C-alpha cells in the first residue's frame, strides 16, 4: 500500500489511466496510475483483484505492479511504458518492419510462456493490452480478466459474456465458456494478425455472431497486406479449432525464435 503524498499526477488521461511520478527510496520511478472512478461498491474489488495477479507475477515481459494507493480515489500505480498500447503505436508508425514486429510478438509469446507456466489465464489477449517500453520492448498488460487457474483444472469456467470481447475468443469460450491457456493462444493468434496488420481491427465490420458462424464454417481471417507468410501460417495453427491439437505457448514461442533467427539471418 504506497503513500499518496509521494505519488504526484499528472492532469491529462493516457475509470482513467493517468501519468504519475512516484518518489522511491531516493529517485522518483515515473509509472502509469489506473484510477477507478466512482462518485459512489464492487468497482473497488475489481481493481483490488486485478492488483493481486500483478502481485503475483514476475516477468521481463510483464507490466510490473509498484502498488496500490488509497486516496481520493483507489489507484493501481505501474511502472511507466512510454510508447503505450502496440495497436496505436503501428497504426501512427508504418514505417516499423517485419523484423521488429517479429521481435515484439515474440516477446509477447515469451510473456504468456510463463503466464502459462504460471497457470493464470489472461482472457484479454489483444495487441491494445500489449505496451511498448521502447521500440524493441514489449510487456504485457491489462489482468482484470484474469484467472489463476485451480490446481486440479487446466480451465477457467466464467459467466454469459458481451459482445466487445469476441473477436479474440476461442470457439470454446463462445460455446462453453471455458478459459484456458490454450484460448489465449486462440487470441494471441488475432494479436499476431492485429500486429502485422499495423493494428488495424480483426473481422472489420462483422458483428459478433457473425464471426463465431464464420469459424464454425472452418473459415479464418485472411494475410495481411505485406505480412510473412510464416507468421501468417502461425496464426492459422493457433487458430486450431479443437483445444486439444492447439499448441501451448511454449510450442508457439519455440516457433517465433526460429523465424526472428530465420529473418535475422536472411
Ligand atoms: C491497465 C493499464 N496499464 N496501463 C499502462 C501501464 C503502464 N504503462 C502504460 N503506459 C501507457 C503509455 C502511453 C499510453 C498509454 C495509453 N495511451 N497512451 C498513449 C499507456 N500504461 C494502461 C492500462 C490501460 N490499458 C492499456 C490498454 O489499452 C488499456
Amino acid at each position: 500500500y504506497l503513500d499518496r503524498k509521494l505519488l504526484t499526477l499528472e492532469d491529462k488521461e493516457l475509470g482513467t489511466v493517468k501519468k504519475g511520478y512516484y518518489q522511491m527510496k531516493k529517485v522518483v520511478k515515473t509509472v502509469a496510475v489506473k484510477i477507478l472512478k466512482n462518485e459512489a461498491p464492487a468497482l473497488k474489488d475489481e481493481l483490488l483483484a486485478e492488483a493481486n495477479v500483478m502481485q503475483q507475477l514476475d516477468n521481463p515481459y510483464i507490466v510490473r505492479m509498484i502498488g496500490i494507493c488509497e486516496a481520493e480515489s483507489w489507484m493501481l500505480v505501474m511502472e511507466m511504458a512510454e510508447l503505450g498500447p502496440l495497436n496505436k503505436y503501428l497504426q501512427q508508425n508504418r514505417h516499423v518492419k517485419d523484423k521488429n514486429i517479429i521481435e515484439l510478438v515474440h516477446q509477447v509469446s515469451m510473456g504468456m510462456k510463463y503466464l502459462e507456466e504460471s497457470n493464470f489465464v489472461h482472457r484479454d489477449l489483444a495487441a491494445r493490452n500489449v505496451l511498448l517500453v521502447t521500440q524493441h520492448y514489449a510487456k504485457i498488460s491489462d489482468f482484470g480478466l484474469s484467472k489463476a487457474l485451480r490446481a486440479d483444472e487446466n480451465y477457467y469456467k466464467a459467466q454469459t459474456h458481451g459482445k466487445w470481447p469476441v473477436k479474440w475468443y476461442a470457439p470454446e469460450c463462445i460455446n462453453y465458456y471455458k478459459f484456458s491457456s490454450k484460448s489465449d493462444v486462440w487470441s494471441f493468434g488475432v494479436l499476431m494478425w492485429e500486429a502485422f496488420s499495423y493494428g488495424q481491427k480483426p473481422y472489420r465490420g462483422m458483428k459478433g455472431s457473425e464471426v463465431t458462424a464464420m469459424l464454425e464454417k472452418g473459415e479464418r481471417m485472411g494475410c495481411p497486406a505485406g505480412c510473412p507468410r510464416e507468421m501468417y501460417d502461425l496464426m492459422n495453427l493457433c487458430w486450431t479449432y479443437d483445444v486439444e491439437n492447439r499448441p501451448g505457448f511454449a510450442a508457439v514461442e519455440l516457433r517465433l525464435r526460429n523465424y526472428y533467427y530465420d529473418v535475422v539471418n536472411l
